[PDB]
C-alpha cells in the first residue's frame, strides 16, 4: 500500500470528519481502551462526549501527529462493528489519495 499510503497524513484529516460519528472510542471507551494509545489524561478529553462533533473529534485529533496513532484506530475498526464497510471507504481514500502524492511532489 506504501506508494499509495505516503499520503496517509492527509487522508487522516478527511478521515477525522467522516469517521468521528460512526467510529470507535466514543462507543463506551471500549475499542479505544483496547490499545490505550496514550495516557489517562489524553483519553480524558474524549470522556467529555457532549455534542456529536467534539466527542471523537478531539480523540482522533490528539493522535494525528502521531503517525501510527490514528492508524491504531482504523486498524482496530477493521472488523469493528459489523464488517469492513468503513474500512473499504478508508481504502478508497488511501488509493484515491495517490493523486495527492503527485501534487505534494510537485
Amino acid at each position: 500500500e506504501e506508494d499509495l499510503t505516503e499520503v496517509k497524513k492527509d487522508a487522516l484529516e478527511n478521515l477525522r470528519v467522516y469517521l468521528c460519528e460512526k467510529i470507535i472510542a466514543e462507543r463506551h471507551f471500549d475499542h479505544l481502551r483496547a490499545k490505550k494509545i496514550l495516557s489517562r489524561e489524553d483519553t480524558r478529553e474524549i470522556s467529555c462526549r457532549t455534542s456529536s462533533r467534539k466527542r471523537a473529534g478531539k480523540l482522533l485529533d490528539y493522535l494525528q501527529e502521531n503517525p501510527k496513532g490514528l492508524d491504531t484506530l482504523v486498524e482496530s475498526i477493521r472488523r469493528e462493528k459489523t464488517q469492513n464497510f468503513l474500512i473499504q471507504k478508508i481504502t478508497d481514500e488511501v488509493l484515491k489519495l495517490r493523486n495527492i502524492k503527485l501534487e505534494h511532489l510537485k
